[PDB]
This record gives C-alpha cells, structure tokens and sequence, in this order.
C-alpha cells in the first residue's frame, strides 16, 4: 500500500497517496481537486464522494459509479486512472477517491464561446458516437447525453462521462411521455439535438416544461402519423399530441439551411418520432458525413457488462463491502 496525507480543503478533510500531489478545488456527489501526479508527471482529477454510503440508495450509487468506471476502457468514455480509500479494511471503510484525466472544458464551454466549423462538428459528433456505440455495445444506456456531460480540450478531443465537470431539452419525446421501455436510441435523439446546436448556435428545442418541449419538437418533426399514434396508449398523451394543430413535417434543409447537406440528412435520421426508425450509432457511424473519419477497423465494441446487480435491493453494509471489493481489485490502465 502507498502512505497517505491529510490536508483541509474547502472544509472537506482530504487523505490521499503521497503520489498525488499540489491538490486544488476544481469544483463541486462529491467535490473535486485536480492535482499533479507524480508517478506519471500528468495532471489529474481527484473526485472525494460525499458520503458514499449515507443511505441505500448513495450506497447503491456508489457501487453503480464505480463498476461503469472500472468498465468504460474507451478514447472517447471517461474510464478510470485510480481508485483508494484511506481505509485499513472494510471495518474502517467510509470513504471512496475517483481519479480520472484532468478534463479542464466541457462541450458548453465550447459553443457559446466560438462559432463551430463543419469540420469541427464532424470530429465532436463523430467522437460522440464512437464512444456512444462502445457505450451501447456494453448494453448501457446513457440517458443523459448533453453537452455539460461531454469533456472536450483545446485540441477539441471528446469523452463521454457518467457527469457534468437543461436536460429536458436533449431528452427523447418518449422519456417524456414516461414510456418506460426506451432502447439505446434515446441517446441517439439527444445526439441529434446536440448535432442541430453546434451547427445552428441555438438549443435546437429550448423546452420551458415538459410540455412545451413536446410541442417545439412536433413543430420540427410534424405530427406522430396513424402507424405511431396507435402506440400511445395514453389518452392524455394523444389527446395533447392531436390537440396540436396538424403540424406539417418542416424541411430539415430549411431549418439547417446553410449546414452542409450531408449534415442536415444525417439530422434527419437521428430526430425521428419512431424509436424503432432511428438511425444506431453503428449505422451512423458509417454515414458519408463522417468519411474523413470512420474507420471500422477502429471503432471498438465493449466487454459485455453485469449490470444484474441494478435489479437487486440490499443493505447498505452489502453495497459497502462490494464496493470495497472493487476497490481492492481495481487494476489500474498500463
Ligand atoms: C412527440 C409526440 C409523440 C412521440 C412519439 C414517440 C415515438 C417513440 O417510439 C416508440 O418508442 C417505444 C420505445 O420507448 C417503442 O416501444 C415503440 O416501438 C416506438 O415506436
């Protein structure tokens, strides 16, 4: 095992391996200092989880974070540098240290401050999606996709991560209408909505409720046709949707006038109704829009990954001594 020191920071009483090193707040489940690492020479993010097992659900959380991190082994998905606890054994086990690649900007702090070449929106979607089929390919949705949970650098490299450094506005009209049984194309959806802004500038539907998101995104996409409509089985959901005056389909090529054409077809696939209709990060992937850069000799699929532990109810001493196990076996990247 490694010695450790205590230092204060922002009232919060940090212990940490002597390898890491200059500690300082970054930001604020747990606070976050970056800090030099010694062994590498490479500055790095130390994310402290507060109180990590304060109930069932913090606890279950915890464990939920932990095994994603240890699984997302991807250019384009957050995974994992180092794991500890100051704990001696699992009697004196409280708390957990995440440490993760120093990311310094997320997608937003991007967009609002430049105006985003084509090329520029080829590499970030691009990237997006590659990590997006690897996240998919390990039968994980991500139900969050927006651009505080992308991390870009100033050579405009992209990761995926689990949190931020509105989420209505990137969500799928089916999370919305409480559907239940979404598949991995929601985040596809939200892929499309993110696509649209850095094209345009502009939150493709900046939705004020829940409501009014559904109404900006008819008003794009048109009215659910008879082959949809007979899928909701809400009253109210399709009393609301046929109450909107029949909108008609705008053309996309009218909304993203000016965006290469290409763009706006691949646009079109993602910002479907239809779940079942939208266009995979696979199949996207293999777009023309993306020929400078798809590959498909390097556009890795995931190890498959347990995820029964989610249909489980256990006690917080349960949760805290899996945790703890995946803590003892973590084995860190080459
Ligand atoms: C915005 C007004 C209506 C939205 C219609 C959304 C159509 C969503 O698509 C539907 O999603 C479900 C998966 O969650 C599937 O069970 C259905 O097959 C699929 O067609």
């Amino acid at each position: 095992r490694p010695t450790f020191y205590r230092q204060e920071l922002n009232k919060t009483i940090w212990e940490v391996p002597e390898r890491y090193q200059n500690l300082s707040p970054v930001g604020s489940y747990g606070s976050v200092c970056a800090a030099f690492d010694t062994k590498t020479g490479l500055r790095v993010a130390v994310k402290k989880l507060s109180r990590p097992f304060q109930s069932i659900i913090h606890a279950k959380r915890t464990y939920r974070e932990l095994r994603l991190l240890k699984h997302m082994k991807h250019e384009n998905v957050i995974g994992l540098l180092d794991v500890f606890t100051p704990a001696r054994s699992l009697e004196e086990f409280n708390d957990v240290y995440l440490v993760t690649h120093l990311m310094g900007a997320d997608l937003n702090n991007i967009v609002k401050c430049q105006k985003l070449t084509d090329d520029h929106v080829q590499f970030l979607i691009y990237q997006i999606l590659r990590g997006l089929k690897y996240i998919h390919s390990a039968d994980i949705i991500h139900r969050d996709l927006k651009p505080s949970n992308l991390a870009v650098n100033e050579d405009c490299e992209l990761k995926i991560l689990d949190r931020g450094l509105a989420t209505r506005w990137y969500r799928a009209p089916e999370i919305m209408l409480n559907w239940m049984h979404y598949n991995q194309t929601v985040d596809i959806w939200s892929v499309g909505c993110i696509m649209a802004e850095l094209l345009t500038g502009r939150t493709l539907f900046p939705g004020t409720d829940h409501i009014d998101q559904l109404k900006l995104i008819l008003r794009l996409v048109g009215t659910p046709g008879a082959e949809l409509l007979k899928k909701i089985s809400s009253e109210s959901a399709r009393n609301y949707i046929q109450s909107l005056t029949q909108m008609p389909k705008m053309n996309f090529a009218n909304v993203f006038i000016g965006a290469n054409p290409l763009a706006v077809d691949l646009l079109e696939k993602m910002l479907v109704l239809d779940s079942d209709k939208r266009i995979t990060a696979a199949q996207a992937l293999a777009h023309a829009y993306f020929a400078q850069y798809h590959d498909p000799d390097d556009e890795p699929v995931a190890d498959p990954y347990d995820q029964s532990f989610e249909s489980r109810d256990l006690l917080i001493d349960e949760w805290k001594s899996l945790t703890y196990d995946e803590v003892i076996s973590f084995v860190p990247p080459p």
